[PDB]
């Protein structure tokens, strides 16, 4: 199956997966100085206070930390959305080396890492509905660089030992996600795609400007994970990023003047 090695990465999903080579897939690069204002969008409202944690997974390409969408609780609306989005999980990309890690990149500069938070169209009663509408799904997406210590983080590191390769899971309960978001909410916006397979075009991707700090030591928690289960030979969980892909038909819009 896919992975991110040479020999199941990125340039191979094609096969099984031809949307790979579609009209809104994702990441992209964001040409900053090409985005343009939008006086349209709305603004942007992030609502975690009632957010309910559940269980941390090594699924074998990253871990998820998954939430109860069983009501609306954890939501985002707003901005370019229309309705209510509601949380479902979030994971991370990350590289082996600081100096990449992103799957977006800004005038082509990578991140050592990027936070996805995965929201869910509630017009649509499941995320199994959402991805197979246009507007099913809004991603979150948070740059990652290594400085200081993102305290709201510390939790997350220090249980990737409990699950360390694929197929592992503890309980994660208690967890406020509110705590890996930057200061501003400024933002640029567009209609993309899952970043893994199944590749589906679903997302309203909302990436925001601000990166949030996190220090070496954090990251190099991420990078002692494994993509292999248990009793396999050790293969380092790094590098889980797709690389930009083409703009095509699409625009770039900032929240901001
Ligand atoms: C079943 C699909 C699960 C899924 C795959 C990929 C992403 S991402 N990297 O945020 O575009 C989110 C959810
Ligand atoms: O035709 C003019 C319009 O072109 C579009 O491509 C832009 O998104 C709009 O901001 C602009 O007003
Ligand atoms: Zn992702």
């Amino acid at each position: 199956h896919w992975g991110y090695g040479k020999h199941n990465g990125p340039e191979h999903w094609h096969k099984d997966f031809p949307i790979a080579k579609g009209e809104r897939q994702s990441p992209v690069d964001i040409d900053t100085h090409t985005a343009k204002y939008d006086p349209s969008l709305k603004p942007l409202s992030v609502s975690y206070d009632q957010a309910t944690s559940l269980r941390i997974l090594n699924n074998g390409h990253a871990f998820n930390v998954e939430f109860d969408d069983s009501q609306d609780k954890a939501v985002l609306k707003g901005g370019p959305l229309d309705g209510t989005y509601r949380l479902i999980q979030f994971h991370f990309h990350w590289g082996s080396l600081d100096g990449q890690g992103s799957e977006h990149t800004v005038d082509k500069k990578k991140y050592a890492a990027e936070l996805h938070l995965v929201h869910w169209n509630t017009k649509y009663g499941d995320f199994g509905k959402a991805v197979q509408q246009p507007d099913g799904l809004a991603v979150l997406g948070i740059f990652l660089k290594v400085g200081s210590a993102k305290p709201g983080l510390q939790k997350v590191v220090d249980v990737l030992d409990s699950i360390k390769t694929k197929g592992k899971s503890a309980d994660f309960t208690n967890f406020d996600p509110r705590g890996l978001l930057p200061e501003s909410l400024d933002y640029w916006t567009y209609p993309g795609s899952l970043t893994t397979p199944p590749l589906l075009e679903c997302v309203t991707w909302i990436v925001l400007k601000e990166p949030i700090s996190v220090s070496s030591e954090q990251v190099l928690k991420f990078r002692k994970l494994n993509f292999n289960g248990e009793g396999e030979p050790e293969e380092l969980m790094v590098d889980n990023w797709r690389p930009a892909q083409p703009l095509k038909n699409r625009q770039i819009k900032a929240s901001f003047k």
